[PDB]
């Protein structure tokens, strides 16, 4: 869901964000 900053699989599709910034 919150998978760090940069860029993560969350189920259907590439979710690039700063999660962890």
């Amino acid at each position: 869901t919150r998978i760090c900053c940069g860029c993560y699989w969350n189920g259907s599709k590439d979710v690039c964000s700063q999660s962890c910034c």
